[PDB]
């Protein structure tokens, strides 16, 4: 029989217990039954996203047939899937597959009880100009013969029916819903013993729950029936691997770690022994940047909230950093990226000065279908779909033209940032930092190094007079940086010199300084700018210290352990080819 | 055995050795294996950018398979690199390649231990309008064992799944990424004897390090495994010529001259003639620049910082030349280029009187997606891609 | 339900298309198909009226005040659009009376949304915590947004830290001074 060659007896696989059970989905099953029970055109088709259980539902009805939980029409049924081989076996000998297909359909209609044919990937039969489709099923289905069950993707369907017409006439689409989280857990539970048996592991109920919860929140590009199973299945595999790589009980942590490996979400590592860092990240950040404790604390809470799971699942952390250039606004963001992923280049930087409201929105989200170019959204779309847990940095947002600031509103609210090709990002796992110098106007009032009320409110004045409230209301915390104090400058010089020394790839290139306070005080006295902050400390060091070093290297006047002295005009001492 | 007419038996090669050592990829391998060890969706993918070890991982797992350093499920499994002619042998007659693809899956599906495919370029199958267009021939059976490890860059990946929608619901992405600089060195080290043997030269361990660091601070358009390895191989070829002429890869000179040749950037060459270099330039410039030694010294200082590495890797040195109209400061910029490159015309310049808020940013860096004109880089990056150091 | 976030920002070309969708319903696709949206409910949003609502002229927006708002919507959007909307609704200001009720809702939703729906609040201070939040969260011209942020700033941020230190299982409580703060569970968990 052709059915034994170009089809799979799904009923038999169900009969043999080889198929997973369908858990619930009663509305969908009932719908397919009613359609199959029709007088004419009894051809249901399951339409929905991939990964929602469509095929599983059909295997489900096969099981209902196995156990006679169907109408008498269906009780006598045998269900076959259609192999693509009917066509893919080749068309050498023109018309060969047309005959093979006509053949199996003949056998399906011909007498032998009710035969139901399931054609997976139903769009497979669209046909190049039809013809390969050969419309072989077409008149047959129009007579109520060959009950056919189809299944395909929302947009695949679109490419079929809107390029055919007859398909829409031949099949009754049935939407298949994506199960709720609660239902998802029930599904996982129902499937649990299949996994336990396969993997040789025990799965706890909290694991099932965990997978469903994590999946909805952290795997937005994959529908729950799969995403939750992927977490369970992979976690279970992890147990199997672990055992063989050298107990077997899968729980919430098992899954959470697994999810972190698959999603990159650090929260789910649940590495509580590392809470020291999370708890003390404020001191850690303060060891790289000086003062600006409010910014540090503000960020620290974003991180801690995320780690605790308390952070709002839809609201990316958001900050607006205000103050003088050289205040450490950007530096902090770098150190945050540093802290979170041990990598300052983890950061995705968007330079707002390159923006134009007539063009630039597309730099972030790209353009839509049709316009020149694609690989869309080099700055946001094409980064966020790979690193949801990254830190975004928008430099100089006050210079952004209003339409870009408008884009930011999605990001800073819900995170459902759309993309030019009609796709979504869902960046709720992100941390977003924006910077602005609007406050320069008032922070340089110098009304205390630590900015006080009134002055601070004037900074907010500038903010409110520039950004629309719609933007400002989406910032978790608007933080005004303090002006650096002379004392801060001293500490900054020490840290900055430390960074410079540490930066060298050759351990000859270092200082002892001498003038252990005095050199630093020179740098502060000559670099403590009330309107450039610490930035001149960097330049001062490069010009008055490192260039002198460059000369000393060039002339071989310095070998290592260099020291500093001062004229009247800081200068360096000579530690020549003696060492 | 259709598979044997199209695929390479990676397992057999591993059985016979003839493979590079695999370094640092143990976790990518563990993840690959973990997915393969799954009950249903056992279809991992090696995804990133070209030159990041995606096929190294496969040689790696092939070796782990040979040595039974894999889970029960994989203990006796074999792996085949397919693609290629599987989609093109059937250059004539409808359904011919389709038959091959099916026949191969049949061969894999039935009885003969666990066979895993490796698809080097899944985007090549794509699913060209679905409707039996290659990639679309798979999904029906992605649950039916037929385990497969795929591979693609992120651009290719995104193109496939965006157009397809099912593969991203069938496959398990594994991030593969370039190594840290130190990890890169370990890789280079692992391949060190390969290059040493084929070129008949030694590679200094410090040359491996230099290539790794250099690549990170030299070739932004090439990922570290390939980038650093090319610096090593290119250098080895140069050394082999020296060996043949009548050796080893010299960390300092082989790699620096190779790099200087490949791109330029005076800093990466750094001449040894310290008695005059970075000294004489002030005198040369003084002749061009009469009286205004202040500008010369300002420039010379920055130049001196870039040499020998005092300058910060992320801070291009830069000056603002303010002054008396007609001071000669433009020529200074050229005369500096004179010294820096032995080329006064090396520079890229922009007439700023042509700039306006309506267009200037795009005149400088190029227009963006969907807009007329793809003179990417405009006045500036259009040129930086050829001369990063100008 | 369709939702258009800030239609005032959409380029008018968009709104021009929406005109058919909103009335008649035969929105068509780029490939030439007719979709027909008529079984949908469409909600469009914008903030033009904020400029007048901030005047504080009524909680429920008063006559005239509403007209200032309608002035702006008419100035900004073509009447071809405005006429096709089933109704334009001008939202009320979230008065202090409202914030008292909102605080309750938000506190409950915060518990409900927890993944670890174990770590609930007891709060204590029903009237004092409610009042603290009601007063401090009342930045009327920012609607309820500040409140959500206030709760985050005063309660959850501290809670997260206490959790990292294992100082709390559930039934978390709030104290106030003068400044709202959290207590600990002596029994770490
Ligand atoms: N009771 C169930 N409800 C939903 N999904 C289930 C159920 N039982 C198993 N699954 C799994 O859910 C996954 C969804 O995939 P399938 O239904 O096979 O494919 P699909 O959902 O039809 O999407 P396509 O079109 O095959 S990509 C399958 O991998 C099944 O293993
Ligand atoms: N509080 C600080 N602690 C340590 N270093 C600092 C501090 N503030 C500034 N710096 C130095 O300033 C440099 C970067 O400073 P930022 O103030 O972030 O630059 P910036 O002004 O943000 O640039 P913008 O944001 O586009 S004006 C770094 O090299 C830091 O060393
Ligand atoms: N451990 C390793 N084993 C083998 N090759 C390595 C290894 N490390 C680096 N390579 C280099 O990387 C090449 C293959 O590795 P990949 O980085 O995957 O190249 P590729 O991008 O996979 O190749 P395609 O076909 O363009 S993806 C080799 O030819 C080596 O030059
Ligand atoms: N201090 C100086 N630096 C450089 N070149 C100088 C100086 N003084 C005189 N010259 C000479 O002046 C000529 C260079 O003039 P230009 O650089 O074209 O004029 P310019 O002042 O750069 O015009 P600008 O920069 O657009 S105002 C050369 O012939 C130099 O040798």
């Amino acid at each position: 029989e052709y059915l034994s060659k170009y089809a799979i007896d799904m009923t038999e696989q169900a009969r043999q217990g080889k198929l997973d059970p369908v858990i619930g989905r009663e509305e969908e099953i009932r719908s397919t039954i009613r359609v199959l029970a029709r007088r004419i055109k009894s051809n249901p088709c399951l339409i929905g996203e991939p990964g929602i259980g469509k095929t599983a539902i059909i295997e489900g009805v096969a099981q209902r047939i196995i156990d006679d939980d169907v109408p008498t029409i269906l009780q006598g049924a045998k269900l076959f899937s259609l192999d693509l081989a009917a066509l893919t076996a080749g068309a050498k000998y023109k018309g060969d597959f047309e005959e093979r297909f006509k053949g199996v359909l003949k056998e399906i209609e011909e007498s032998k009880t009710l035969i139901v044919l399931f054609i997976d990937e139903i769009h497979m039969l669209m046909g190049n100009g039809k013809d390969d489709a050969a419309n072989i099923l077409k008149p047959a289905l129009s007579r109520g013969q060959l009950k056919v069950i189809g299944a395909t993707t929302n947009n695949e369907y679109r490419s079929i029916v809107e390029k055919d017409g007859a398909f829409e006439r031949r099949f009754q689409k049935i939407e298949v819903a994506e199960p709720s989280v609660r239902q998802t857990v029930a599904i996982l539970r129902g499937l649990q013993p299949k996994y336990e048996i396969h993997h040789g592991v025990r799965i706890l109920d909290s694991a099932l729950v965990t997978a469903a919860q994590l999946a909805k929140r952290y795997l937005p590009y994959r529908r729950l029936p799969d995403s939750a199973l992927d977490l369970v299945d992979i976690s279970c595999a992890g147990v199997a691997v672990a055992r063989d790589s050298k107990q077997n009980v899968v729980d919430s942590d098992t899954i959470s770690e697994t999810a972190a490996r698959l999603t990159g979400i650090p929260v789910k590592k649940l590495s509580e022994s590392e809470n020291e860092k999370l708890i003390h990240m404020e001191r850690d950040l303060s060891s790289e940047v000086v003062g600006q404790m409010d910014a540090i604390k503000a960020v620290s809470n974003a991180v801690r909230l995320s780690r605790s799971g308390l952070a709002n699942p839809r609201q990316p952390a958001s900050f607006l950093f205000l103050g003088l250039s050289g205040s450490g606004k950007t530096e902090l963001a770098k150190k945050v990226a540093g802290f979170l992923f041990n990598d300052e280049d983890m950061m995705i930087r968007v330079d707002c000065s390159e923006l134009s409201e007539k063009y630039a929105v597309s730099k972030l989200l790209g353009t839509t279908a049709g316009y020149v170019g694609y690989d869309e959204g080099g700055f946001l779309t094409n980064q966020l779909q790979y690193k949801p847990y990254s830190v975004l940095l928008f430099d100089e947002v006050e210079k952004a033209h209003p339409d870009v600031l408008t884009v930011m509103l999605q990001m800073l609210d819900d995170g459902r940032i759309t993309s030019g090709q009609g796709k979504t990002i869902d960046c709720s796992n992100c941390i977003v930092i924006m910077t602005s110098n609007l406050g320069a106007e008032f922070i340089n009032s110098q009304q205390g190094s630590k900015i006080q009320e009134s002055t601070k409110n004037l900074v907010m004045g500038a903010v409110r007079q520039h950004f629309r409230p719609e933007f400002l209301n989406r910032i978790s915390s608007i933080v005004i940086f303090n002006k650096l104090s002379r004392k801060a400058i001293h500490k900054i010089v020490d840290i900055r010199l430390k960074e410079i020394e540490e930066r060298f790839e050759q351990n000859d290139k270092h200082y002892k300084l001498n003038l252990t306070q005095e050199a630093k005080d020179f740098l502060a006295k000559y670099g403590y700018s009330d309107d450039m902050g610490a930035r001149p400390l960097n330049r001062l060091i490069q010009n008055e210290i490192l260039n002198k070093l460059a000369l000393r290297i060039l002339k071989n006047e310095i070998k290592d352990k260099e020291t500093v002295n001062v004229v009247l005009e800081e200068c360096l001492e000579v530690l020549p080819n003696h060492e």
